[PDB]
């Protein structure tokens, strides 16, 4: 029953341990330069932040479990964003998301009930018990097939500002994947 | 000519002629946290900095040459969070509309638009931008709604984000976006 | 058990079995015009209708035989006017999913629940739940005065399926007719 | 210049209710699969003037601009005329819309008019252009046998039969069935 966090932004020099809940499989984020990144949550007991891991040989440590301590990591648009070894040691619904005023950033599991091709994306819908809501989709995580019928799992995807309704958009370090 | 600096941290002195800056402004008003935007030019090509420091900001005085280290490359732009890199030493384009929407990747966006329409949204206002080369959409939530702006100005737009959609491709507004009106 | 007709006049008889129609309903209160909607078949195939004469409706029963005369096609449904244009004598409907794979243009009549409501510019947005997902209504005009509240079942007859950049929606013309169910 | 719109009521119309023939477009095709033809037509009173569908491919011969007519037997439906056979024709002895004004609306009409193209995009299942004018902007989508109409940024379209349509967003420019797409210069 651990509370959302947001990790203030800036530099964060000095040791901070959480606990690693979770984390997804090491992904490439751009593959024009051939960098590769993964998505992980860690937690205290009190409140759970989310991070952002830029090094590819670092995914050991945040095994779910470990209860390790960050330092000289970075926080920017409400996630920690660990670039390098160095500084690693070792010790919601849908109709919220409309009810919502502040662009935040989500992660889920949403059955699809509808696909499209778009502008110079793929706009999907997502199917829920309490409601249902637009997913655009451009860049690179088009490359991922899905299809009506699948169920989607969302991390790092932008809640977002609009007229008509507010859709949840693919930036830059988004990853999708498909789950049985 | 613009470059991204590539993400990640950046150690090492890049000595860069400092361009032009934004006045400083709060970002945050509930942790009362305040930045400013800066543009900054090698001979070759010029970058995008987010200054999160106050002090700092006042060494970014278009002309001042200075250089940085220890910065901090994310979402193509550079983030200076300290007293930090910025030393002194002894001391032209925008982009069109059109282009962005022939844009297939979606940037961050700076630049200088008169205003034609205006309309409420969801949680947002919706302002049209006119142009010799087209019209686009621009989508502010958030903070940036209390700028008081109207029809016939000209918005200075900086680090806004050109977003991906279905149909027309708009200007929404981030955390570090900053509006300003002219004339 | 689907069909379309040719635009254009269309004299001579045309026997077919009046299946389903609405009642009488009011679609320019302004002008205070008046018609219904009527659904019928020739047993291999059905027709969509729009009735215009308002004491027709007397012969438009379900199970009655019927033949039509001097009717008009037009925007993929039947024109029947005046009075002088029915003689007398002696099923497959579409779920959701189904209208966001169509490629071209429709005109749907349905019964879907409402999930949410809100209203939009100059209008009342919809939507409709479905075992096979989710579709907009947009609702222009006077059937705004149909009052509608979420969890309800509208029954929505020739509304128009609609083309849109992102999704496709469903909304209200000039003879489409809106209704609360139970 | 001074005549005004009007919309002709719906049901079928006897009588000769003689009008003086403004405009008219092309005979085109609105359905090359089935090939069937047909061609829009503006007619005026000494008021009012109207918006006609002509079915029948033998009558452009007949709408001449200034030629006075006389529509007996026609049609009313979506607030226009639809002449659909010649026997409804006989002869006798002989404004325009601006961009934000659609934005003004409250009731969807069928627009006329002609716009120049600012952006291209594709859509769900169709073409959405972006229109500039002098007083402002707004969206086409085009669906249906009408993307087989080629135009790019830059171009003036010449749209016909378009309806201005109802959305929570904004209202956009569709193309109906009866609709006509052309380019300019």
């Amino acid at each position: 029953l651990l509370k959302e966090s947001f990790e203030g932004d800036g530099y964060h020099k000095g040791p901070k341990q959480v606990v690693a809940l979770k984390a997804t499989k090491l992904f490439t984020y751009d593959s024009i330069k051939s960098k590769k990144m993964f998505h992980a949550t860690v937690a205290t007991d009190t409140e759970f932040f989310r991070v952002m891991v830029f090094e590819e040989n670092l995914e050991k440590k945040f095994i779910p479990g470990n209860t390790i301590a960050l330092s000289d990591y970075f926080g920017m648009y409400g996630s920690l964003a660990i670039h390098e070894y160095s500084s690693v040691s070792e010790v919601l619904k849908i109709c919220d998301l409309h009810l919502q005023t502040e662009e935040r950033l989500v992660d889920g599991e949403f059955k699809v009930y509808r696909k499209s091709s778009g502008n110079n994306c793929i706009c999907y819908g997502i199917w829920d018990d309490t409601g249902a809501m637009k997913v655009v989709v451009s860049g690179q995580l088009t490359s991922v097939n899905c299809e009506i019928g699948n169920t989607i799992r969302l991390v790092c995807f932008e809640l977002t500002s609009n007229a008509d309704e507010w859709f949840l958009r693919a930036t830059r370090y988004s990853y999708m994947e498909v789950i049985m």
